[PDB]
DNA sequence: GGGTATTCGCCGCGTACCTCTCCTAGCCCGCAAGTATCCTATTCCTTGCAGCGGT
């Protein structure tokens, strides 16, 4: 509601992982722009097209 | 005023030696030591509805 623009997906790893999975690689196929997510991308995932954190 | 009486408060009460115990209460502040919520692995199972042989 903040940011009608904006495409938002959740991610985290306390959700079944045939979700989680999927979701990250639409991630990487840039089928959204934001991706509301936990501590999980603390670990070091590329995705160069992402530079906003 | 004054001579008298009455009260009030201060000062004072032996030497020498031996044994023993015990010398502030409480607060604060920082150390440090022991606890409720968040992700990625694990062992723990108990239901709901459609196929499906088989007759």
């Amino acid at each position: 509601e903040l940011v009608p623009e904006a495409r938002i997906a959740i991610g985290h790893g306390q959700m079944r992982e045939r979700e989680l999975e999927r979701v990250m690689n639409d991630f990487h196929h840039q089928r959204f722009n934001v991706l509301v997510c936990t501590t999980i991308i603390e670990t070091g995932i590329d995705i160069p097209t992402a530079n906003t954190i």
